[PDB]
Parts: C-alpha cells; structure tokens; sequence
C-alpha cells in the first residue's frame, strides 16, 4: 500500500497472509474455512496465516493453517487478468474470535463513489521499494467504469473494477495482491493489477467480487 496508514493491530481481522516461506500474497478469510485470494497469487506450497499484525513477529493471535486445496477460477486467463479470483481451503477450520473473522460476501455489487478499506503488507514506495512488517491501510473510493477504461484503454472487462486516485500517491501495490477491498462491510474486491503503483492517471485495479457470489458458494458447498 503506498500513501496508507497502519491499520493497527488486528483491526482488519478478514485479512490474510499467503506464506510459502515468505509472506507473497493477501487473501480473505469468508468462512472458518476457506479464503479468496487472487489466482494470479496461486502457487502450491502454501500455508494461510490469520489473526497477523507483524508479519516477522510471533505477537499471540495468529493461526497458521496450511491449505488442503486451491481452485483457480475456471476462466481466470493470465494473460489479461480477466477472473483473477482463486479459492482455498484450510486444512482445519480457523477459530474465529474478534481478532479472525470472516468477511461478509457482496448481495449486490458497489458503484462508483462508494469509499472502501484496501489493506496489505505490499510496497509502500512509487518509485522504491519497501517492504512494511505491520499491516496497512487505504481508504478509497471506487472509480466510475468509464473513467477506470479510459486510464486502461482496451483492458478492463466487466469482471474488473478501479478504485483510487487519478492525482496519483494513493494506491495498493506488489505484494498486497490477492487482498481485500471492503466496502460498507462486504468483500467488493480483489487486489489485481496496475500499471505501477500510485501513478497519475493509473489506478488500481480490483476484481469484481459481486459477479464471482454463485461460484463462491457452490464451490465451497460441494468441497
Ligand atoms: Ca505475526
């Protein structure tokens, strides 16, 4: 997250870190057992980490739980990005308390203007590199469809949506892929891509939660 905030300790308790040695990816936590993440962010190997702050410090509320299966969306394509969601489920179902918590899903999709929490231990720098220990935060509002395809002409599907800051300082980053966008308390996105982070004109780009509802829950039902 560049020009963010420190969350504070488990204040974003849905958030999680995706570990294969190292943290490498965000996801969210929607059930006792099963985290949306980006499938761009899929690899094997991997174990979830919830209830972190400092992801370099044993603190006292985490759960490191490894994952039994990962579902990559049917039609994610990596070339365009297009369905970048990914499911995984725990080998054993978190305890959940205030601190580890499931994230509501969308019953209806968010529209433009609509402020969201976008959180990650991706870069903090534009042009730098920075790698932050604690968990950080942005407040931003959801961009409207025509101006998120005139920034990226050609590229945005209806799958995607912008959320951000066209002035450019304000945005998600490497490393944050894979987490969350919360608005009015319901998962909305999916940290995706853009060109940088925190460019003029190049705001962040977030899969559309709202669209993936059914195939979320008729997965999980069946697995
Ligand atoms: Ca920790």
């Amino acid at each position: 997250i560049v020009g963010g905030y420190t969350c504070g300790a488990n204040t974003v308790p849905y958030q999680v870190s995706l570990n294969s040695g190292y943290h490498f990816c965000g996801g969210s936590l929607i059930n006792s057992q099963w985290v949306v993440s980006a499938a761009h962010c899929y690899k094997s190997g991997i174990q979830v980490r919830l209830g972190e702050d400092n992801i370099n410090v044993v603190e006292g509320n985490e759960q490191f739980i490894s994952a039994s299966k990962s579902i990559v969306h049917p039609s994610y394509n990596s070339n365009t990005l297009n369905n970048d969601i990914m499911l995984i489920k725990l080998k054993s179902a978190a305890s959940l308390n205030s601190r580890v918590a499931s994230i509501s899903l969308p019953t209806s999709c968010a529209s433009a203007g609509t402020q969201c929490l976008i959180s990650g231990w991706g870069n903090t720098k534009s042009s730098g590199t920075s790698y932050p220990d604690v968990l950080k935060c942005l407040k931003a509002p959801i961009l409207s469809d025509s101006s998120c395809k005139s920034a990226y002409p050609g590229q945005i599907t209806s799958n995607m949506f912008c959320a951000g800051y066209l002035e450019g300082g304000k945005d998600s980053c490497q490393g944050d892929s894979g987490g969350p966008v919360v608005c009015s308390g319901k998962l909305q996105g999916i940290v995706s891509w853009g060109s940088g982070c925190a460019q003029k004109n190049k705001p962040g780009v977030y899969t559309k939660v709202c669209n993936y509802v059914s195939w979320i829950k008729q997965t999980i039902a069946s697995n």
